């Protein structure tokens, strides 16, 4: 009699459902056995973590590493320190990580870990001691050839460092055992740029396919929402490829271009400085360059979608549910043909459904083409693979090298979606395949066939 | 945020209760910290087990090893294969194992493991393939100085053989990694006898103490339940000591003696053979000697306790929760003055409360005296420690040497419980000390103190 | 080379070497001169940084050391010392001696010594825990039940051994005999507290028997002891149990003497033990019974007991190193003392040792004072550590009587080996007592050097 | 108390003094804690080395490995066999190695080891046996992910081969555990070239910065001293980049170009053959091509500095203390703007002082710019990292690939010095940053911040 694990059960049921609404099990019914094998994790470690607080008292938390699947590579996935953490949640997140990592084409398996340790209110001294204790036990079960964790909620650069330092001390090895490391001790260039550059490259690959290699970002008008790092670097990449960035935004309003034109790199760097100083877009229109009313128009309380006029590409990069069903319709009437999520779950289900029905109802490049976040914002995962690659040679690559490689990985990510959809949700003649359906299946099918090849099931 | 683990949480709450109801936390209030720490397992491993059935189909089950505590020694405790198995249950069994193992005097930590694999209806080949697969993963986490498992429900000598065989092949070490091994490949004499002998030995000390050296098993009437190896060898040792054995039973009914007789060794040998053949007591009453209705009465559907009439000692040795509140009172009315669990968790908390209430109410030899399983049925795990001792010595001791050490262990276990109750749960004059409270405190403090010494808490 | 100056170690090497030269050993086996040169260089030395957090939350740095000197006879064995004086030279000195002390027990134990310059003085239990955790995080790599088995020494008692054991078992994930001096319920040995003290006395029993042709024992002898910790206590109680009289104890502040005939009783030693548990002085118990009975007890502040004991038959220095000067050696000689053995490690100064030895070689029969070296006479401690390792591998706890029995046999064999080896290689003049110093040094060295040769460490 | 370690204490004091004469401890006083922690080695192994001489006699020597710091990478640094070897000396060298290695921007820590073994007058056989015995112990402590030694005085190709053979045998792994290996068994192309080429690339980066990327080696006149591997390859690189090499020299004299012109690659090759035959430059001037007195002038007993006329770059690449105070002033007067040490400690302190005062007194490209050897001759170390990178993939890069990558590493070495001087020894407006000060501080700052991130100090 199995324990109640609602978050994991939900995630399994969603996969099994998306697999069922496809021809996968008509063509390959034996993959139902794969579904059953894959959803029992290969290994789970749980361990007590004892650590000393600043008053000198004994404290107790619970440590976790779910090593869910390793058919395609060593276990890969983040560590989460948050009071809500438990096996059920970490299984949900680790299970999903299998298939998102699989989607990229990198040799990365699937895992998730962490603790119910709550870093809110903790001194750095406390976080250090917790991390030291935590890694003392975890060290046994991980390694560059076995399991390579990373950060998540509660585990950023600071914690990764403390974790790395203690691993090194116990194991007496310097290796790529974590990703998200500092620039001087095995971190990668292009790490801040990864997500934003990643979305723009994915969309480039979409355009290329949709137009049979005749169009790129060159000459295209691109609406971006957000003004954090993802939006800034997506904007910079667009510009670098010859596109026009016509909008940026924050939670209070949108800053948009009047008529023809684009934001410039300099302007983007000014918006970055204002973002570092916690200031809102509303406050920078007072001075130049943004006080020029012939180039720039600030719109209070608005998202950009209905205000940019005619537009070719939309790149939501702010927050979740920032494209309504209604806004999807306007982008469609604005002639938008490509949309990809920079923000996690940026499109509402109504918007996704809209873009998909439009796709189904319109042959070729007359359709709007939506890419889901698990595919289009896999840049951060992509650069993690490159950080590992780089670590194996104790050698850093140039910005240009990491960038070029990030581009190729997003192509693999794209193609896995495209081809899976073509095979298992085959569209009508001249209709673009669904990247949402393709991306939801493709991880499972790559992992399942790998598992079969390796005798994990038969 | 934690998962609901009721079997485990109840055992914890109940131990905490017996510790509160004593002077232990008055004289050492710090030990409450130890309680919070010890209750979180050092390490838990869970893992997928894929195995092939006789049709050649893939089958999936879940593997577990709870390494609960190692302050006194390497993790020690059985493997259970039963479809009820899960983490909560093994946490429950593993927690109890800590304190049982502690009480043997031997350097043995507490652990428990197994699988939801059901051996019912499986071929021997299927069981072999399952054990090969199970041990392939488990081998990484165990070892002669790390974790030493053994049998339990679903895991007999047969399974231990398959498990050992696989370990030796992958680890390339021949060592005391398991106990309950076969005689020619590192098994110990007296291991089959140990639990049953051990409870009888323990109870002999109870009789001695409660009667001020007046009495022994000589002339006592002893009601036993069950008919597996515990009940058998308990029966045989009672007979050796001059007691009468007046009942045995299985899951279908009770075989009782009429009048003032007793089972014989020869009759016990016959019941043992009927049990190897997985037959029932109801199948053997229709032929001699058990068809003799002057001596024997078979009672279908019944536990033996009402049907034995007046008895002096009760040795439940069948199954968990086989003595209820009602039956505790039946045994009190029968003139029963000693009860000790041969089986794991034989008495309900209601029966325990009933017995303890009776002890408190009735000074001296009038009291029914109850010994907890962690003390009284420690004989088995004790002889496992001796199997480990023998493997490390690279010798096989005679039956007489193993048996001698088992007697010293059960003696010291009784003395410790008795003296610890005298110190921290001091009874009124003439009142028997609580073996429940004394055994719990003794076991707990030995672990907690060792944990403090080793810096696990402070 | 330009080797670093390591005076403590270099001095011990030369003294050892000299005692070997004053024998037939290198005449009979000149090739052992190469053995000696090879044995003098440690097999392995590990040094390491130990970073640890104080109670104020500040980072602190100390240096950690393990000298794995020799392993021909067994895994490296020897204690850990936390004391501000600790460095490589000092640990090499103590590790070198440990080789030969361990060899004389007859058990399979090699020779090692380690520790840190961490100063436990003034540190909280918590600080001590944090230091041990961090220290063992690095040391774990280099030690093990079949590799190197440390123990306590100055600055490392049961408390530290516990924190050190706990951290090892956590990182290594093996429960094993990696340390000795462990606690009773987690693989310690009975008799370990008594070992060193009982051991000296057992050894001296054989000295007395040999010197007097079995005509005397401890019965009726007056015994002066210095110190008031475990060694002094259990030595005293064993002497009392053998029918001798203990006429002094002492601590770093003064000595507490018996006046006239008479002895400390076990009850008095028990009280003294309780006060030394409380970290009090012998000073601050004299004004309270029974130690205020100024007919039986005299206290002298600032003094060692040797000049105040009157006539004495046996002396058992059991406080600290270098606690019998050459002058005090003469005082004991003139007091009529005939038997001396060290309860404290390096109790006698070299000057005292040269005096006892001069006096032995100048006097026939039992008119001579007989000095036993520490490597023979206080091996009781490390012997029972060896027994602890044996118990751990047996996965059993022996009884008091069994550990004690074996301790007795070990000390007896150790005495015999020193005696007979001196008779063979450093034969005394007719009627002179065999030198247990030369005897023990030769016996220890040759056991190691011959085993090294069998194992191809030299040829 | 502590042992007397004079060479190490000196090296420690010089670092502490450099760090005090900067703004580092004003801006970041907590880095004093870093200095105290970093100056205690992480680990030191000493060991007895017993080996057999050619007469069959036992010999005894002392082996050492100082594993000083691993924050930025596995321990890296050479092995020295010389009768002066001891812990103090090896700590001195390993301490310096941390910060030099750090300076390259490669993921390499800092270490040094060796023995007091004297190879003077030993047979190849004796050297083989010593190495076998030495590596038998050392193997335990090192490894491709832990510690990667190399050569030094007493340890060249021959010894590296013997050491690697024995490691392979015992460890049964083929990996990059040593650098300086033979071409066919893991050595890198560009290895003989590395130091010489490395010096020239470093100067290229200096030229680019000083001139706004307006100038290069193209059209420059370059005075080089020495005529061994470093001068030869430095020369060849200069010629490849369009520069003129106007001198070379040996201990007895200088061979310089008469008027404008340059040595050619064919001429460099001739000088290389003569140097292999162990002939001095004085004796190659009696034949063609060097007898042509219109092109070549031999100056007996002179260094080249005062005899080359106007020159843009100076590359002392012969020995130590080969540019006097006077010669530094002559070079300044000859229009020399770039000076960098091919040879270890080639510039006297008077010369370094003179170049630094000139820099201070002369805004921008008017200055002569001195690069210290720890930065400019770090190419040997750079190619070591590339050898490690190539060993990971069991794959040799092309000469062009190794060479291009060496150039980049020398840019990182440059940037680390430049930027560090900018921050902590900030020059007046328009004045070049001190590469000597920058290079002496930059390694420490990189290591200290990585140490802090990793919880080594806090
Ligand atoms: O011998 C063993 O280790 C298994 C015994 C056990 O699990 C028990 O005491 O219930
Ligand atoms: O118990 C041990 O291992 C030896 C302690 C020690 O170093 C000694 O004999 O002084």
């Amino acid at each position: 009699n199995l324990p109640h694990e609602p978050e994991f059960e939900q995630a399994y049921k969603e996969l099994a459902s998306t697999l069922e609404n496809s021809t996968l099990f008509q063509k390959n019914p034996e993959y139902r056995k794969a579904l059953a094998v894959v959803s029992v994790p290969e290994r789970v470690i749980q361990f007590r973590v004892v650590w000393e607080d600043d008053a000198g008292n004994v404290q107790v938390n619970r440590g976790f590493r779910v090593q869910f699947n390793s058919a395609l590579g060593p276990y890969k996935g983040g560590l989460r320190f948050h009071p809500s953490v438990n096996l059920s949640i970490l299984k949900f997140l680790g299970f999903e990580q299998i298939f998102k990592n699989a989607l990229t084409g990198l040799n990365m398996g699937g895992g998730k870990g962490g603790s119910d340790f709550d870093p809110k209110g903790k001194s750095d001294n406390e976080i250090r001691r917790f991390c030291v204790s935590f890694m003392t036990e975890l060290c046994k079960h991980i390694g560059a050839d076995t399991d390579v964790p990373a950060g998540d909620i509660g585990v950023t650069g600071r914690e990764v460092g403390f974790l790395f330092g203690q691993y090194r001390k116990i194991r007496n090895q310097w290796e790529g055992v974590l990703t998200g490391k500092g620039g001087s001790w095995g971190g990668s260039l292009i790490r801040p740029e990864a997500t934003g550059y990643g979305v723009v490259y994915y969309v480039e690959h979409m355009i290329a396919h949709a137009t049979n290699g005749q169009e790129s970002f060159k000459g295209k008008r691109v609406a971006i929402s957000g003004s954090g790092n993802v939006a800034q670097y997506a904007a910079l990449k667009v510009i670098e490829l010859g596109g026009s960035v016509v909008s940026l935004s924050d939670s209070q309003g949108s800053l948009i271009i009047n008529g023809e034109g684009s934001f410039t790199p300099e302007e983007i760097e000014l918006i970055a400085q204002t973002k570092v100083e916690r200031k809102q877009l509303a406050s920078i229109v007072g001075a130049a360059p943004f006080s020029d009313a012939n180039k720039f128009k600030y719109i209070a309380g608005a998202r950009p979608w209905v205000h940019v006029g005619k537009v070719d590409v939309a790149l939501p990069s702010a927050t979740q549910n920032e494209i309504s069903g209604e806004e999807a319709q306007v982008l469609i009437n604005a002639g938008c043909k490509f949309i990809a999520e920079g923000s996690n779950m940026g499109c509402t289900q109504e918007a996704i459904d809209t873009f998909e029905a439009h796709r189904t109802a319109n042959a070729g490049a007359a359709a709007i083409w939506y890419a889901p976040g698990k595919a289009a914002n896999a840049g951060g995962v992509a650069v993690s693979g490159l950080e590992m690659a780089q670590n194996s040679a104790r050698l850093s690559w140039t910005s240009e090298e990491v960038d070029a490689r990030l581009k190729d990985i997003m192509r693999d990510c794209f193609k896995n979606g495209l081809e899976t959809a073509q095979e298992y949700a085959t569209p009508a003649e001249g209709v673009l395949p669904s990247l949402v359906t393709g991306s939801n299946i493709a991880g499972f099918t790559k992992v399942a066939a790998a598992m079969k090849d390796q005798g994990d099931w038969w």
